[PDB]
């Protein structure tokens, strides 16, 4: 599924991501934009041989099991394919654990480099929320 911007904002809000660990909804929407372009089926190979899965590009090194990331953990206890679902429940549940891990949203390098400190509320402008 390719979400629309306000569609994704509404789904993230419904699953309680807005102001989760103090990150306003615009931060989550901005991260999804640059990680996945709002595409639930986005997969990208990392140099270390790990893969990033889904709207929030969650890494098989630590968070999900893909059967092919040696020495990896599955701290969200889910198959990585569950993060490609048109239903974002699993991706949100996992992102909550990631963002609780001590470095907040800096764990998303595209958030640090492209969203952090910017006008993130622009991302939920004109949305019926
Ligand atoms: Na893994």
């Amino acid at each position: 599924k390719v979400f629309g911007r306000c569609e994704l904002a509404a789904a993230m809000k419904r699953h309680g991501l807005d102001n989760y660990r103090g990150y306003s909804l615009g931060n989550w929407v901005c991260a999804a934009k640059f990680e996945s372009n709002f595409n639930t089926q986005a997969t990208n190979r990392n140099t270390d041989g790990s893969t990033d899965y889904g709207i929030l590009q969650i890494n098989s090194r630590w968070w999900c099991n893909d059967g092919r990331t040696p020495g990896s953990r599955n701290l969200c206890n889910i198959p990585c394919s569950a993060l490609l679902s048109s239903d974002i429940t699993a991706s949100v549940n996992c992102a909550k654990k990631i963002v609780s891990d001590g470095n907040g949203m800096n764990a998303w390098v595209a958030w640090r480099n492209r969203c952090k400190g910017t006008d993130v509320q622009a991302w939920i402008r004109g949305c019926r929320l």
